[PDB]
């Protein structure tokens, strides 16, 4: 009943900064949207933060030895095995530093470490294999990197971007620079969005393993309204595919989009996330993703959080529940998904 859940990811970010360890606040302060249809920046002083919550931890770094010993006691709280990593290809020595203490931290707690892989600029099948052939050469020893019945497994955010042609070329097993059969072989996710019509032929085409959501606001896309998910799990059975869906605990990102409003998911004491997670359960899946652990600028973070008026904004928060709420009740629906396995 408190055992770590394997097929449990937790999409995790690594982008936050500290005077204690990076001398900047990075992340907290965070440029203003401008509205697709001089917005400014938030300064990431004590006061104003690039979130509608408050952290618990503060403004922390993602590179402090202290801070990740604390995330990873609250994913073992949480029963989430696996940590979901996003990559940026930002090619520095502080990307570099903050992978080797995140995989050094998840090991003393038994919680593994898979990559999400972000679209960096000028993304491509070739750099795409370049990069995933660079992650396992570095990290693929590590006693923490993550695998499936010997396979490393990746997420691929917005891989729509990128055209089944020339996904077919990595990976189908005929490819022209496959990885199929290589040393580098890997589970591949992508991201299904709208209707079965587009995203069925897509990922047949792109050779995908298996597809996800990501999107914790119910309703933002085909694939993340969980009415759907019983027919796509349907779908991915009867085509040999595993499928990922993606729940969360709610949604608002106001500070940094203003004029987003219209995809706020209000969280009402947990009821929200428990409907998300219940209709995944339902669907007889294999395998669960949550948006997210700490993506504090979308708010949809189940990282504990803290009441805070400041002279220049008042935070959401969680009351009437407690900051470690979200915590427990992924705990709570991670031993129902056992259940069901
Ligand atoms: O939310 C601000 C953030 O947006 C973009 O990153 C995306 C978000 O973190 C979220 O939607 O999840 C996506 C998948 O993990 C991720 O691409 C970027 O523009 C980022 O720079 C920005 O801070
Ligand atoms: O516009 C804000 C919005 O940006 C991102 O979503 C975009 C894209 O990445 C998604 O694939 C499509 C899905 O239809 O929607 C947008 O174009 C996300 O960061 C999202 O959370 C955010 O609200």
């Amino acid at each position: 009943g408190t055992e770590l859940d394997y097929d449990t990811f937790c999409f995790y970010y690594d982008w936050y900064g500290s005077e204690a360890i990076d001398g900047q606040y990075r992340h907290w302060a965070h440029a203003i949207a401008p509205d697709p249809n001089n917005p400014g920046t938030i300064p990431g002083t004590q006061e104003s933060i690039a979130s509608n919550f408050y952290p618990q931890l503060g403004r922390y770094s993602s590179s402090d030895p202290n801070i990740l010993t604390k995330h990873m006691d609250m994913f073992v709280m949480a029963r989430t095995g696996v940590l979901a990593l996003t990559w940026w290809n930002e090619q520095d020595e502080t990307e570099a530093k903050r992978i080797g203490l995140i995989l050094d931290a998840a090991d003393k707690k038994k919680i593994k470490v898979c990559f999400h892989l972000e679209p960096y600029p000028s993304r491509n099948v070739q750099n795409l294999r370049e990069n995933i052939v660079k992650l396992i050469t570095r990290y693929g020893n590590h006693p923490a990197f993550y695998r499936k019945d010997g396979k490393p497994l990746f997420f691929i955010y917005d891989s729509y971007l990128i055209e089944p042609s020339e996904w077919e070329k990595l990976l189908s097993p005929g490819g022209s620079i496959t990885i199929r059969n290589t040393a580098y072989d890997a589970l591949m996710i992508g991201l299904w969005t709208s209707s079965p019509t587009v995203q069925r032929p897509f990922i047949l085409n792109a050779h995908f393993d298996g597809f996800y959501t990501y999107f914790a606001a119910t309703g933002f896309t085909y694939g993340s309204t969980p009415t759907n998910w019983v027919s796509m799990q349907k779908w991915a059975k009867e085509n040999g595919k595993i499928f990922i869906p993606s729940v969360g605990p709610g949604y608002i990102d106001t500070r940094i989009r203003p004029w987003n409003g219209s995809v706020i998911r209000t969280r009402t004491d947990g009821q929200y996330y428990d409907a998300m997670y219940r209709k995944a359960i339902e669907a007889g899946v294999s395998a669960i993703s949550i948006t997210s652990f700490n993506e504090w600028h979308e708010g949809s973070q189940i990282e504990p959080a803290v009441p805070y008026t400041s002279s220049e904004f008042t935070y959401l928060d969680y009351e009437n529940r407690e900051p470690d709420y979200y915590l427990t009740r992924t705990a709570y629906w991670v031993g129902k998904f056992r259940e069901s396995k």
